[PDB]
DNA sequence: CGACGTCAGCTGAACGGCGGTCGTCGATCG
DNA sequence: CGATCGACGACCGCCGTTCAGCTGACGTCG
């Protein structure tokens, strides 16, 4: 059939607009959410390793970090209460987008599929 | 767990170096192979629609197209015999890379998983 | 220098927008004025021969003629002819076209103008 | 007397058949000579600006240009060795027609008259 | 002398192509 | 690790090109 990369690509092409439209009314972009979640799971890290874990340039991560400081999400930076709440609601919303693309599969199919994706990386 | 985009991303991050290392000793990059396969499936296409289908800018596609002209792969462009043979061998090697990443799954698991991706992609 | 046709052309290209912009606030185009003046000089002419004298097709001339009937300038019932309003319109049209003429010819002195017009009228004849 | 436009018209109506009969045994029409002379004075010009300077539509100018290509007159087109000579002889015959209409004026009258036309033309 | 069939020739719209413009990413030193 | 310099690459205006749609001009006619 079609190359594996093509299929991953098409699933990504379905997923990313949904995640974008979902994050949009929260005042968040996709990279900003990435940063949110990284700092929410690993508090305290500096900007450089943030950029290293998200495969972006330090300047992009600093732009994001300033947008999040100005928004009162972050204060060797770390998260604040507003940042935690924002992270929660963002997480929930992207999970909703996830459910909405994964809905073409039955629930068992979903579980097994996530196991398989989990395995193919690792 | 982890967001769907993260998992898709990690699988892509496993696959892309593999397809790169696979295409490398054929003198092909990944976009050049994309162009190859596109023209191999739909001969005659012009530069604009070539670029439209691969989600790239027309100038990138023109760079790729002239690089393929210089190699005697392409002649409203279309493929040559050398281009067809090259396309076949390329197909084969990226499919080998695919097999090599998909190998962590059993064969039935592989088939089922690819069915699942094919469905999840609209 | 440049061919005579080029020069005649450039003078025409200066003149025609002037006569057009001049005829415009009277509700007249250039062919309509041509027809007006023809009928003002030779009343009674038919649609066909009107078109023959202006080097245009009969259907175009009938278009202008229908416009001039609707405006109360001409009465056709082949042999068309002018009305009072049509003659007055023809008069002021004449005057305005003469004003455009004066405005392009003004780059020349008056004797130069007279002599030049003699010269053009001879080259045709 | 008669409106100025009538006079320009009558002189044009005398001149144009003469120029046509003059250009005819050279295998040239009037627009072809126009294009020829334009390229003879300004080599290199493209078809669009050629048509734009001659007050014609681009398709007419392209018709003329392909006719002059077939005759080995033109090659952003430009003139050829045959085209330059053809342009010279064309210039000459059109100049002869000019002389034939202008002959109704004395030579000083001719010179002064051409001074007057050039002045009246913006 | 009008009228109609036939069709070449002109105008408005979308496509492909290309410059000026600037944001953004590697490569250095501090 | 943060900063700057140098330059490749992506948006985006205008220009040339094309085709659809149609009003105009010849070549028959009663």
């Amino acid at each position: 059939d079609a190359p594996l990369g093509y299929l991953l690509y098409r699933v990504g092409a379905v997923l990313r607009p949904e995640v974008s439209a979902a994050l949009s009314p929260l005042g968040l972009t996709l990279p900003e959410f990435v940063c949110l979640r990284m700092l929410s799971q690993s508090p305290g890290l500096s900007s450089a390793e943030l950029a290293r874990h998200a495969s972006v340039t330090p300047q992009a991560m600093n732009t994001v970090l300033r947008k999040l400081e100005d928004a009162g999400a972050v204060a060797p930076a770390t998260l604040t209460a507003r940042g935690r709440a924002l992270a929660k609601r963002a997480e929930a919303v992207v999970r909703a987008a996830d459910a909405r693309v994964l809905a073409r599969l039955t629930a068992p199919q979903q579980r097994e599929f996530k196991r398989m994706l989990e395995k193919l990386g690792s």
